[PDB]
């Protein structure tokens, strides 16, 4: 699924992200958009043999298991094909843990390179929250 900036906004807020570890709602749209486009069924490869999966571009290394991902960790407790559902739920669950341990949306790297310090309300200007 690609999601409309305002329909994922919705969508985000209806899960609990806006301002889940003090993390705005146009942090969480900003990081989505250069994360995926806002296509649930983003995948992209590291250099490291990890892939990235869905809207925030969760990694097999450490958050979800994909079987390809040698040394891996699982800590969502879930398969990274989950990540790539229409059904946002298990992203912004496994995002939850992600920004709880310890380096907030740093995690991030496209957060941290193109959403961080912006004007990131911008994300949800004119939506029906
Ligand atoms: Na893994």
């Amino acid at each position: 699924k690609v999601f409309g900036r305002c329909e994922l906004a919705a969508a985000m807020k209806r899960h609990g992200l806006d301002n889940y570890r003090g993390y705005s709602l146009g942090n969480w749209v900003c990081a989505a958009k250069f994360e995926s486009n806002f296509n649930t069924q983003a995948t992209n490869r590291n250099t490291d043999g990890s892939t990235d999966y869905g809207i925030l571009q969760i990694n097999s290394r450490w958050w979800c298991n994909d079987g390809r991902t040698p040394g891996s960790r699982n800590l969502c407790n879930i398969p990274c094909s989950a990540l790539l559902s229409s059904d946002i739920t298990a992203s912004v669950n496994c995002a939850k843990k992600i920004v709880s341990d310890g380096n907030g949306m740093n995690a991030w790297v496209a957060w941290r390179n193109r959403c961080k310090g912006t004007d990131v309300q911008a994300w949800i200007r004119g939506c029906r929250l």
